[PDB]
């Protein structure tokens, strides 16, 4: 028993963390088969991130300018192409590391692992959700751009997110590895507005659901509510609308305690008009929306890989 | 910037981790050379918990009945001995993956990773502290027994926690390498007093000196206090008396954001007084201890490993 963040084993992840070098701005890339993803503003100094001509930019550079590094083997760099904001750089030897790996697009609300890395070394992994406003609240600091966030499922390696920069607010913005941006953000060193965050709810009711196996249970009441009559007072409190996919993702949940999805609705409404009463669920006195219906379930049934 | 509970990456663990059989109770053991370390109740049943003679019972035990996995290797279990809590099997195999490694007993205080397996395989890493009462608050189902916890410093991975069983209360209890436990607990499945836990002050002290690193500053008042003055309201509040060790420890924090730590106390004393008053810091309600003030330093600069 017992309910901590979990985050995926990063074995995997870190025989593929290389540090890239393009003049006096370092940060890390992302090195399968032969081939290092790293972000496409490995090619700029600070000077040049206010409004960069990322084309022309690229023109200017030549191959022996990026200087790839794996721990400190020197990976002769033979090739630079430009996949939206992300910068392939083609290499002489693949890398014998390579793991089963996808390239993979993720939604507003799901989790994944971030293999914090600086000049190519990995320091640090956690758990962490895209938020609804495509942001995420990180640990960057300068010099972990590069840095790539993932999940594990079975053999597979399933990459989803690469860090491109910070957000004047302290928030974290980057691509998938196509080097598609989540969200309205670019890659320039300006003024950039975030989203409205919301709280995704969906989340909240798994962490609530995990909070009964684990024994807390004094927020359960024997109240109900309706679907539409709960989203009222959702929207009033920043709350994700719930859907009903959300609800049937909740199923298996339900299922192991036999409360209604809708029953723990009714004990939200509850929480979000009441607050906690000085009250903490599994040791947090604020309601926690970073864990997903299936990571809760992976962590109350024990689901492994390999 | 940005501020999270960051786990060492777990890579040379994962390495290590096998799954070890004795009948029909099963558990995770650790791999470094030719010898495979898993607590010592794994050579029991549900029905020998209650008073095991784990002497009498081992020498009823043949390396035959040892069934030791990794990944999909059968390893030749060809020696069984006993040190503490811990049963040291040799196997016909050194590992090809044994990292350089430490064998180290640790304080209440610190902090270390875990890497959780179920059946031999690697499902999550986390950060975890040692509480000062010589618990963790873990997520270890049925199956997380011999999951380990470490530390990394620059190449080399120290071993200081084994799990071995969950106690009545939900908390969990394990050993050093050399298998003795932390703390009061044994390996039998009775009831077992914890030690009134306590709230680690010095960990507090540096978690604020994050949130005053990453932009949080509301809780900085203008006033101060004596250490002495200081510990009378820790008593009150059940927080560990800090020390002067504890002090010099803050000092290269104090240093980066010129708050002199008994500054930082008068901070801490008035938090514990008046309470947050609905703000947060770093999003978070309650005071956090699960960051050593190494911990903090490590996140505010970068420290890697590689």
């Amino acid at each position: 028993s017992g309910f901590r963040k979990m985050a995926f084993p990063s074995g995997k992840v870190e025989g593929c963390m290389v540090q890239v070098t393009c003049g006096t701005t370092t940060l890390n890339g992302l090195w399968l088969d032969d081939v290092v993803y790293c972000p496409r503003h490995v090619i700029c100094t600070s000077e040049d991130m206010l409004n960069p001509n990322y084309e022309d930019l690229l023109i200017r550079k030549s191959n022996h300018n990026f200087l790839v590094q794996a721990g400190n083997v020197q990976l002769r760099v033979i090739g630079h192409s430009m996949q939206n904001c992300v910068l392939k750089l083609k290499v002489d030897t693949a890398n014998p590391k390579t793991p089963k790996y996808k390239f993979v697009r993720i939604q507003p609300g799901q989790t994944f692992s971030v293999l914090a890395c600086y000049n190519g070394s990995p320091s640090g992994v956690y758990q962490c959700a895209m938020r609804p406003n495509f942001t995420i609240k990180g640990s960057f600091l300068n010099g972990s751009c590069g840095s790539v966030g993932f999940n594990i499922d079975y053999d597979c390696v399933s990459f989803c997110y690469m860090h491109h920069m910070e957000l004047p607010t302290g928030v974290h913005a980057g691509t998938d590895l196509e080097g598609n941006f989540y969200g309205p953000f670019v890659d320039r060193q300006i003024a950039q507005a975030a989203g409205t965050d919301t709280t995704i709810t969906v989340n909240v009711l798994a962490w609530l659901y995990a909070a009964v196996i684990n024994g807390d249970r004094w927020f359960l009441n024997r109240f109900t509510t309706t679907l539409n009559d709960f989203n009222l007072v959702a929207m009033k409190y920043n709350y994700e609308p719930l859907t009903q996919d959300h609800v049937d993702i909740l199923g298996p949940l339900s299922a192991q305690t036999g409360i209604a999805v809708l029953d723990m609705c009714a004990s939200l409404k509850e929480l979000l008009q009441n607050g906690m009463n000085g009250r903490t669920i599994l040791g947090s006195a604020l309601l926690e929306d970073e864990f997903t219906p299936f990571d809760v379930v992976r962590q109350c049934s024990g689901v492994t890989f390999q």
